[PDB]
């Protein structure tokens, strides 16, 4: 994503004038294809109309263009596309909250994990890479940068997230559909098997960590139902030919045609059509902000920086159970004591 | 379903251009008999008018086609229809998010219930085929995909699903009403049972499993809320006595005058109106997915996938407590250890 | 309600067609009355426009006439009855899930209460009756339906809901407000001695019981809520004199004016306005509807069955306790053992 | 509040026509200045320029009103209303719920506090003194209602929600800030001394009545929360400039001009503006509300009823841990046993 | 955050009137710069088109600006500005219920960590530094008002929110990314090692502290992620050019035109347009409140009172588990004991 929170923090003036100028996640690079493609189109019809048609054939052009821009405005542009933008954009942050963070995990396990040889370590470190396992393995499912990071399942042994015994494991358990919910269960006999040999104190304790772990587990299937049950088909077929038929209507619709005829709204002849350049900016832009946002892990500019968060949790969680399980600084007196 | 989040990841140029080449759960495929009755009484009253009728006979019907066409913007179509349709989907995304997952009920049960012998793996077996159950037999009453699937109860004795002994036992059982909170209980009876003969080994881990299986139990119950609890039947008379009534008036006021009559508005002649075409499409097709959406369990192409989820749910349930019960990989070191 | 989603799981053609052709629960129920007043009024209007006023008195006519229906466009209809029917919607759908189901609760007591004998059977019945108890006691302050088929507590003595023991008790506990909170206390009283007499084995067990009940004292908190915060009655008068002043505006601005004098605009005579009746036809209607769930829980025909909800939860809840205590099918294998 | 639930059940003919015949709370009472101030300055601009205004004078007051009736469309007046309206009524609800309930500490309280003496009696009844306490601190202020009937915390001492000793231990903390935390500490550590001694078995108990607390805790918190943020004044404003704005233009705009000078629209002389004063009616009375709504914790006749859900609480939670601690009627046999 | 919520409670008069009289946080102090911008603007355009073009220019430049009047309706401005400052909205009071607030952590740490010697009274003000800590350097990160208060890590030592011991331990971890999660993890290591030692009785107590920990960490963590996911910089660049250029072509449309040319519409020269200056009020400052509110967390009037909300919560916390242990008031009998 880009993020420019830091920027709008307060409003004097050029609060929202100065991020026009940024190109890096902009209207002009989702636009740059669909109105230079309109441009040349409608500067063809243009040109067309202006130099090759006979004088029968432009007041024939002249009814079609009245008509057309007469009866463009029964399409139904705003009324269908406000609907379809709202529900990208209710999903779009419904999808955010859905990415699993294993930091509640992370504080149960740092901390309730007792042992401080080498087999607490290795306890520890392992549960905290089966519940990073079980959000890669669903998060290389949902979204293609993930899936270009990690194309088969070698390059997540080659990465650390898998060790080859695991590996062999995993391949071993048969089963046709998606094998996401394997390390989440794994986390779940590994923190029995842990109680049971006294690393864990109580069942109290215990409670709390696999309650975390089917925290976890349903924001996984949040991310994987959304993933599933897209936007139905036929509100974007609907909304890319409302868009796409409008502005099909105002290639004849809008042009300018002859001052010398006088017909009532055709008085001045300017070339190029501001406003409707304008009107076809908000529209068709609108529709590009559904387009890149229907599908927020894919590779866009402003799609979620899925690896990035892959890498600081496997950081962050590998780092709060080792080095930090009882190094505690040095209980001292405040500021404010007596 | 139909699943088509992988083809929109990113946004480059025909994002939306290619998906309405697909045929399967599209908008030609619900508006295929509308839209051929529409255009068959709307040419058929055209040939009528411009073949048949006489002088005076197209002088009334020119008074009447205007009047039409002047006062169909009377009839509430958009502010009715986008109040029905957001009342549609709203309960459309609330329906798919009560459907029951076993997999937290997996998770406690594979790990807390023990016993490596028969009699543990029957237990454990027993426990998620009851809470297969207990979503197995609302799905059959919300769901026609679900109930074709099973006519009776004897099917679901010869899927496995259930045994003929607990077949005798739930047809002892005398109730006039749904019997889907049957295995609800039996769930927790062999819970209980199951704690009596050590097989759990604290109170935490009972309460804990009854805890998910009263969440498991709830969302059966948001199922057969929003089963029985339909929308309100004048909404939905309202909304297609709107859609039929504009319509049926624009058959007659979206007729192409006489141009020769020179009336204001009707100066061209193209026997096709295509703005009509395209306005009846997006609005009978903004009903008709309202139409598809309003039971998302029926058999529809995009309704949702209720018996392969049984199916997976089925089959992922009896794995992962009875193959994954103290089966864990060995404990062995990371690319991250020192 | 009327329930109709079974006849709407696919979507052929005629989906919603043949819904336009039931009564129960129909808009032409509702609107039977209105529709024919506004009839009456209208054709009174007209024919003694037609048949009484003389020329002059016919010409004030006709000017009162083009003024109201100039300005009747001014009274903004869509725009408050649009926000006051969302508001009736999300309540109607808010307090559909604030009523109190029994089944948490039911299968918490059905297996963590011990006891074969007649002591421990009376003692789950009786906490099953008080947790039906709590939300009779509700449901008769929040509904008419409840209320007649309960006009006193005598009723809810004799249809067994209560014994006469516990209505000494509960005439002899003195306070001015309403008693619905008495049994959700007496449940945790209840609840305390069974555990001290060894019924209940540990704390945990008793908690989760408790926190059930809490869980159904907070529905049974939302329904009180809901019915005593009613939508601001300013609201409810404004969107009736919005409706009223609308259509008592289109009685005089909609009448069929003389053609002979070539108004613009009146040019046809019909003597029936298509258009006017729909207009009326949608907005009393989708006023109506919002008089029908402003209250579900009255006798409406599609407002909630909460008579049949009580006598499903009683039956339900007495079943589950006594015959469904330690009363397992056997024990045996699936279909997929090995 | 005015409730009326209990006259809406069923939808006959007048469900809305007789509600108009109420004087309390109504629209009537809270436009009755604003009206007659638009009124009062219409009928006087009307007199003023039947009667003073000389005709080069009246021929430039019709030019300014033929401006200010073509103009006044352009300010958003519904547009930026409807949003203002939507978030007072939001902001209603959600502060209705945020109002504690003392109902499920009650229910704990009540049952696993032990002691039938006089200690015990006094423990439960302390405990629940606080609980209604650490209600009525944040109900003082953020009503004022509840600050006029408490203006001093002496007025608090002498209503019985505090001992005099609790006052001078009040008065000896000492913070800047608002004091409503302070009972919610005390119900901790009073109850943390009542399991120390005895009265509580358990810890999983105290667990729970520690969470219940912290719940209302929360309750409390938001209810600091949305006194404290308001809505943003720039709104407010923008909406108050906006209906006065509007209402100023249309004094001049809406003003019956001579039917004589034959003005296009300006036809017919009624001299009383009925769609404009209705118009005033809606708009103004639809910001009205927002006025009455935006703060629902004053004096209002359709404010909350806090004066009456504070004694209700002090007297129900003094009732239910006092009477009813090991109080049950009889354990009777039902209408339902062989 | 100006705060007018005691100003607002009930509804006489002036409710509103008396807040457009308010300068601190108000719609002028925002739009007093953009506002004599647009008059300086149109001015100049006007006094250049009165005073300094000539005949045929001034005949060009009234073509221009009907058709500027005509066509700037073409531009979506209320249809995307009312999408846009929905969003703002809805992120703005979710942004706020977002803040960590100590008191449930305060609540339970104040009762259940046993001590009144030295030792438990270091060992409580540790934690709820600890807890504070966690909080501080999350709003330091989101906010440029707390960022300006703490510019470095030696101000949050001077400030006595951390020792330099701990600063040492704070600075000796190694991670590239934020480390707002280190006190979080500390906290539930020494509430370990506070039971390990005796100072928290059972393991119950221990998991509620630490599940109010997570609850908190929870957030914080829904801090970082509307600080580090933006709305979309496409919906800004869109909305703040659809603003500009509609005002944009506003200067040259509503201009005064000669009234002695006879142009339909443009009959009155008035030289200072109301209602253009009303509607540039309304849209530019409705742009405003959003430029605003789309980072509350800055230095506006009414952004968020951090600094106090963190000065507050620092002396709350250190003062209920010091002074308020063990230090209850005498209980003593009420107002009603017989
Ligand atoms: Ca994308
Ligand atoms: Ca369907
Ligand atoms: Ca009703
Ligand atoms: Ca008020
Ligand atoms: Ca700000």
């Amino acid at each position: 994503t880009v993020t420019y929170t830091n920027r709008v923090a307060d409003a004097r003036l050029g609060t929202f004038s100065q991020l026009l100028l940024q190109w890096k996640g902009s209207i002009y690079k989702l636009l740059y294809s669909e109105f230079l493609i309109f441009i040349s189109l409608y500067f063809a019809i243009s040109l067309v109309y202006r130099l090759i048609l006979s004088e029968s054939q432009r007041l024939m052009f002249e009814k079609l263009a009245l008509y057309c821009n007469s009866y463009a405005e029964l399409i139904p542009v705003s009324f269908v596309l406000g609907f379809y933008v709202s529900l990208v954009v209710s999903r779009w942050w419904a999808q955010y909250e859905s990415i699993p963070w294993p930091d509640r995990i992370m504080n149960l396990v740092s901390c309730n994990v007792d042992g401080e040889d080498e087999y607490g370590r290795l306890l520890r470190r392992t549960l905290m890479r089966y519940s990073n396992l079980c959000s890669v393995l669903i998060l290389r499912s949902v979204s293609t940068a993930v899936y270009k990071r990690f194309p088969s399942m070698e390059h997540v042994v080659r990465a650390g997230l898998m060790t080859p015994e695991e590996h062999k494991k995993f391949e071993s358990l048969n089963s046709p559909h998606n094998k996401f919910w394997i390390p989440c269960v794994w986390f779940s006999n590994l923190a029995v098997k842990a109680r049971n040999e006294g690393r864990i104190r109580d069942s109290v304790l215990l409670q709390g960590i696999l309650n975390e772990l089917n925290t976890l587990r349903s924001q996984c299937g949040r991310l994987y139902g959304y993933d599933w049950i897209s936007i139905p088909l036929v509100y974007t077929q609907v909304v890319t030919v409302a868009v796409y038929s409008f502005f099909l209507a105002c290639l004849i619709g809008r042009q300018f045609l002859d001052p010398e005829k006088a017909y009532p709204g055709h008085e001045l002849d300017l070339f190029v059509p501001v406003f409707t350049f304008l009107q076809f900016f908000f529209y068709a832009g609108w529709l590009k902000v559904a387009e890149q946002l229907i599908n927020p892990f894919g590779e866009d500019d402003d799609d979620f920086e899925t690896n990035w968060l892959i890498d600081r949790n496997l950081q962050v969680s590998l780092m709060a159970v080792d080095e930090m399980h009882q190094d505690l600084p040095i209980l001292e007196k405040d500021l404010y004591w007596n």
